[PDB]
């Protein structure tokens, strides 16, 4: 809605499914990993009120990305496993303007990625259940 | 603008086709990789056609529609004759999948746009098609 653009979801179909939406300021990305991506914490900014969603399940270690001023995300890529029985992301990593991060999570299987030749990452929707089934995102120019 | 990937090798030469008003079609050369593509489509009243990489292969046309649009674009990046190419393309419209266009196997990609579509493309091509990336346009 109102010109938003939205590509992924990818991994799979179990969980219930998230959606942030593009409004808010992204400040952090938390993600959470063991032999697979459990989870992630999305901090952000709206109106001067931080707020933190967290989606997926509560295991793994956390791994943060914490976006410096003028930073911002600009890439995303990670493997689409099987875990368990479930289709889940075993491995998700970022990319902002300044370094690249992770891949976080040890489980291989269908690649994807997602490099942004002109735009930015501005929100998250995806599914989570006891790990983090799915993940896509919102997109806005620069 | 929104231009995401692009996905394949580092050679050949780059293309930009920049954003079409609509895409009338898209012809898929191929064989063992993705030899290349045609793209028809309209821009500022005019109807144009571009081709980008070689034009080896047999093509392979998916015609778009009236209220049919482009919702997904895959493929495989793969190793061939001592290059990274396109190995396998594929694209999914709001009606139907089609695909693949190439036989040959690697690393894996996908873009299904959830809410969006496909409205140009650039990348690399040579003899064959290097490296394709679109431009993203909301509904």
């Amino acid at each position: 809605m109102n010109g938003a653009i939205k590509v992924g979801a990818w991994g799979g179909n179990g969980g219930s499914a998230f959606d942030m939406g593009p409004a808010y300021r992204i400040i952090s990305v938390k993600i959470f990993s063991g032999d697979v991506v459990d989870g992630v914490d999305v901090t952000f900014t709206y109106y001067g009120k931080t707020e933190t969603r967290h989606y997926g399940g509560s295991g793994g270690t956390p791994h943060e990305i914490v976006l410096q001023e003028g930073e911002y995300l600009v890439g995303m890529a990670g493997e689409v496993a099987n875990y368990h029985g479930a289709v889940v992301l075993g491995k998700l990593g970022f990319s902002t303007n300044k370094k690249a991060y992770g891949p976080f999570g040890n489980t291989g299987g269908t690649p994807f990625s997602l490099p942004i030749a002109a735009g930015k990452i501005s929100g998250f929707f995806g599914r989570g259940g006891k790990f983090l089934d799915a993940i896509g995102v919102y997109l806005e120019p620069l």
